């Protein structure tokens, strides 16, 4: 009824997927290689460990579906496989939300071993017995059963899109958060040194009266986002600020040259000591990996977002054959990202887990 070209339909894809086959085999291949010489320590490294699993489940589907499509009974390995694939995604899709919020978890911080294991186990399981009657097939009591399992993966996938939303929301409202505090103390400081120059270089009262001003905002802004170190990180801003007093007072009551000179006193050694103090205590790092974490977004984005974002259109809004061939197409490479998570999954393993990198420095 509907014809598309071959050269897409029988080669590009075939190709395409090919590529993924080894490539995945390949990457997961040492990869499980390592992770079986990586004692399970860890919520995460046990996450991970499962993803080399439905990741090779996931491989070893790709020749029936090459040689298939590549026009290479025949017919019913075909609803096996796809069943076995479609099984593999949602676990893939299941792990990486657990990923996240493992992940998330460790971004909020400074009896999971055991539940780790059996939560994992009940991933598998729950996935099964919900692959299994697929392929365990007139009977029409299974073309209502393919929309209940069709509903069931909406619904878990939706899920952990939520999940990846809500965990990378937070995650990216702290990293701002700690971006801006540092962000604003430099300038802080950048300010107070700025406004000494100028005040060094001045003729009037009214630009030493002003440029003080600014050092006096910048300092007490400073030690405001400068709280005691629990071990002088107190008495200090207050002779730094008690020097710019000092300074606004003379500049106020008129005399500029003593008023710049008061203010060339936080260029005193001691001063300078103090303010390279002040400085130090301030900076205290502690931010979660940035292009190291979102992996993982990323990861989920490429590959799981556009199956399930492309159908909500035309599932819930033609004889036509050119939209009966739009939709064959984006069907079928949006299935082809989901495909490339079997390849993408190493790189989390690398960018995050850092046993997996040493394994993968050395063989
Ligand atoms: C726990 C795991 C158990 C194992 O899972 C399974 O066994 N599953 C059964 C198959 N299932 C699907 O998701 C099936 C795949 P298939 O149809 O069997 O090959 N897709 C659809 O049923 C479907 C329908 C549809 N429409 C409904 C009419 C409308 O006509 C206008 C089109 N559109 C799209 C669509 C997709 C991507 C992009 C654009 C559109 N998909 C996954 C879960
Ligand atoms: C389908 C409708 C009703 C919305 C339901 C969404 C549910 C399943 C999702 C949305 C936001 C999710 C939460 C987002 C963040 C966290 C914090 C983390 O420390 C543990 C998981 C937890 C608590 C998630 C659990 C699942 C969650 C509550």
């Amino acid at each position: 009824l509907c014809t598309r070209d071959y050269k897409i339909t029988q080669v590009l894809f075939p190709l395409l997927y090919t590529v993924l086959f080894f490539v995945g085999l390949i990457t997961n291949g040492l990869a499980m290689r390592i992770f079986f010489q990586i004692r399970s320590k860890s919520n995460f490294i046990i996450f991970l460990k499962n993803t080399v699993i439905s990741d090779l489940l996931m491989i070893l589907t790709f020749p029936f579906k090459i040689l298939s499509d590549a026009k290479l009974l025949r017919t019913f390995v075909c609803q096996v496989t796809s069943v076995i694939f479609y099984f593999t995604m949602y676990i893939s899709i299941s792990f990486l939300g657990l990923i996240t919020i493992d992940r998330y978890q460790k971004t909020t911080r400074p009896k999971n071993l055991l539940g780790a294991k059996i939560l994992s186990v009940v991933i598998w399981a729950f996935m099964f017995l919900l692959s299994l009657p697929n392929m365990i097939l007139k009977s029409e009591f299974g073309l209502v059963w393919h929309e209940i399992v069709n509903y069931i993966c909406q619904v878990i996938f939706w899920i952990n899109f939520l999940i990846v939303i809500v965990c990378y929301t937070l995650i990216t409202k702290e990293l701002y958060r700690s971006y801006v505090r540092t962000a604003d103390l430099e300038d802080n400081w950048e300010t107070l040194n700025d406004n000494l120059k100028v005040i060094e270089k001045a003729d009037n009262a009214a630009q030493v009266k002003d440029a003080l001003t600014k050092m006096r905002a910048a300092a007490l802004d400073a030690q405001k986002a400068t709280p005691p170190k629990l071990e002088d990180f107190r008495h200090g801003f207050d002779i730094l600020v008690g020097q710019i007093d000092d300074a606004l007072k003379l500049a106020n009551e008129g005399k500029v040259k003593e008023a710049q000179a008061a203010a060339e006193q936080l260029k005193t050694t001691r001063n300078a000591y103090i303010q390279k103090y002040l400085r130090g205590v301030g900076k205290v790092p502690r931010k979660k990996v940035n292009v190291k974490v979102f992996i993982i977004i990323a990861v989920f984005f490429i590959c799981f977002v556009p199956f399930h974002f492309a159908r909500i259109p035309y599932t819930l809004s033609v004889f036509d054959c050119t939209a009966e061939n739009t939709l064959f197409y984006v069907k079928e490479s949006t299935l082809w990202l989901t495909s490339l998570n079997a390849c993408l999954n190493p790189f989390i393993y690398f960018f995050l887990c850092k046993s997996f990198r040493n394994s993968l420095i050395s063989m």
